[PDB]
């Protein structure tokens, strides 16, 4: 068992939003079983990897969150050696480590705003009206297979604070009308 490897980033801040990919599935191997990343992390989110599966870490209030389906109990790859997980709750599907160096993190929302908007693997910024603390309905419904390897990243409000992290698609026959998130007061509730 080894760590989750960042395989690229994900930016959100500036005036546009895209993806890039900083290493390649093949390969992640000898990085997963170091925990040695040599590469200096940029950005707020993060595309990261376990052996065959992709998904999303968001830099939020200096930490770097992700769910728990995705990374279990693994330690995170860096510059110097894996990083032990520094928040664990298997109820709330979250994990959370120490953000890397050179990470810029997003501000918890304050707003109140009910258009939200999701941010995908692939830097898509779709829209999601607020329904409920953790509930938000999507404007458009979506196959599953369109926000699968999505979860660990980012629901933001108008102005691009953080007001949770997407967890799970609220599946009806293989398509999502909503999406279920962490919000980021239990993010905040976690760190107590
Ligand atoms: C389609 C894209 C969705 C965003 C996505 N997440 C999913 O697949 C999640 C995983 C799983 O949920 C949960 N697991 C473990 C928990 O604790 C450890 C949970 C604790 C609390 C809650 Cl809430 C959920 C939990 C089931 N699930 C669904 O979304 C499911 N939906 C779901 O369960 O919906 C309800 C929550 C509303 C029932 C279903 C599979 C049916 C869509 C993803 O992309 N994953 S991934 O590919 O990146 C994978 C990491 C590599
Ligand atoms: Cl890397
Ligand atoms: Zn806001």
């Amino acid at each position: 068992k080894g760590s989750v490897v960042i395989v690229g980033r994900i930016n959100l801040s500036g005036d546009t939003a895209y993806a890039q990919q900083t290493r390649g599935a093949a390969a992640c191997q000898e990085t997963s079983q170091t925990g040695r990343d040599k590469n200096q992390v940029e950005g707020e989110v993060q595309i990261v990897s376990t052996a065959t599966q992709t998904f999303l870490a968001t830099s939020i209030n200096g930490v770097l969150w992700t769910v728990y389906h995705g990374a279990g109990t693994r330690t995170i790859a860096s510059p110097k050696g894996p990083v032990t997980q520094m928040y664990t709750n298997v109820d709330k599907d979250l994990v959370g480590w120490q953000a890397p160096q050179g990470s810029r993190s997003l501000t918890p929302c304050t707003c109140g705003s009910s258009d939200l908007y999701l941010v995908t693997r692939h830097a898509d910024v779709i829209p999601v009206r607020r329904r409920g603390d953790s509930r938000g309905s999507l404007l458009s419904p979506r196959p599953i297979s369109y926000l699968k390897g999505s979860s660990g990243g980012p629901l933001l409000c108008p102005a691009g604070h953080a007001v949770g992290i997407f967890r799970a698609a609220v599946s009806t026959r293989g398509v999502a009308k909503a999406v279920d998130f962490i919000p980021v007061e239990s993010l905040e509730t976690t760190m107590r």
